[PDB]
């Protein structure tokens, strides 16, 4: 799926925040689920984004099936919700489908 890096376990998880703080480069995680419909929608901007943003922006996929433990520390209610991590903690968020505010969050922080 792009540049999309997916998360399969807490292990990945940690590893990917913790280059991501290394590296001084923002990383923007989309918390999915193949039975939501806004998240299936969304899902293909997600990927052209983190295409044109290779090199500035770390982009992963959580999917809530997949790592259940991950989505539950991270107080996901919704979806899609998409999280900013800057230096190993959560910096922002943006929930829903809206695709000029997704545009939004990723230009703010690859600035």
């Amino acid at each position: 799926g792009g540049s999309v890096i997916v998360i399969d376990s807490k292990a990945a998880w940690d590893a990917q925040l913790a280059k991501g703080k290394e590296e001084h480069k923002p990383i923007v995680v989309d918390f999915t689920a193949t039975w939501c419909g806004p998240s299936k929608m969304i899902a293909p901007l997600f990927e052209t984004l983190s295409n044109d943003y290779a090199g500035k922006v770390i982009f992963l996929k959580v999917d809530v099936d997949a790592v259940a433990a991950v989505a539950e520390a991270a107080g996901i209610t919704a979806m899609p919700t998409f999280h900013v991590y800057k230096d190993g903690v959560k910096a922002d968020d943006l929930v829903g489908a809206s695709q000029d505010k997704l545009k939004a969050l990723v230009a703010k922080h690859a600035a």
